[PDB]
């Protein structure tokens, strides 16, 4: 009963810059959603690899959060990204939180996956935080038109 997973599919405008911006720039989604991220630094490792560690400060619903992540997965071939998040907000309801983001690269579109363990059995399924997602995604694709 704790475990639990979150799929959305979002269509963008056309995929390539979404796969650039997860893997290896993620710190400009700062400029580009800079209401919801206020911070993206990279802690260890490399943009772009396997068991890159990344700090994030964000908004979300009023809040003030942090968290840092792990980058546990790389799918070049299918431009995926696996994050892990490891510290942070989230850590005090969820035992274990993954995000998986996929792009697909004519009608081109981004996936977002949690897969997560609740603490406690009343623990909220994290809706706030896919309405986030969907959000930066919404703001990088319309960035600077
Ligand atoms: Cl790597
Ligand atoms: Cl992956
Ligand atoms: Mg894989
Ligand atoms: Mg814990």
């Amino acid at each position: 009963d704790l475990s639990g997973k979150m799929v959305k599919q979002v269509e963008i405008l056309s995929g390539i810059v979404f796969y650039e911006i997860f893997r290896y720039r993620l710190y400009l989604i700062s400029e580009m959603s800079p209401v919801n991220i206020q911070g993206v630094d990279l802690l260890e490792g490399n943009w772009g690899t396997v068991g890159s560690v990344i700090f994030f400060k964000y908004t979300i619903d009023g809040k003030e959060k942090t968290a840092k992540d792990i980058v546990e997965a790389i799918d070049e071939e299918t431009k995926s990204v696996t994050f892990k998040i490891v510290e942070g907000d989230l850590m005090e309801l969820y035992k274990t939180f993954i995000i998986i983001v996929q792009v697909d690269t004519e009608h081109n579109s981004v996936t977002w996956t949690f897969h997560y363990e609740k603490l406690k059995e009343d623990v909220e399924e994290p809706n706030t935080l896919m309405n986030f997602c969907i959000e930066i995604t919404k703001d990088i694709e319309t960035y600077h038109l």
